[PDB]
């Protein structure tokens, strides 16, 4: 009927929470790793910039910060989903990133 929740291999995320339930446990992160998720889960099933997500954290600029937007999903993607869940993490060549199974 409604739509407020998004289902994964195993996880469950929240639009309307923002949050992320693996296995009935949720994850936890800190300022930064959330916003990436935050952005990430929000626009779940679509490709976004990452000069915006940048902006929810640091800022915004033309160029990038040291490239810190993907190395902080790297970082903390390797710090608990290193086991937890599959590589979950896409990236579409002349869009921006996005989170997906590959099972789908």
């Amino acid at each position: 009927m409604a739509a407020t929740v998004c289902t994964i291999a195993d996880m469950t995320v929240d639009m309307v929470r923002r949050t992320v339930i693996r296995s009935g446990k949720k994850i936890h992160l800190t300022g930064k790793e959330y916003v990436l998720l935050e952005l990430l889960l929000q626009r779940t099933g679509e490709v976004l910039p990452r000069s915006l997500i940048s902006s929810l954290v640091w800022n915004m600029n033309f160029d990038s910060d040291t490239n810190v937007i993907d190395v902080a999903v790297r970082r903390l993607r390797s710090k608990i989903d290193d086991d937890f869940e599959p590589k979950l993490i896409h990236t579409v060549r002349g869009a921006g990133y996005v989170l997906e199974i590959r099972e789908e």
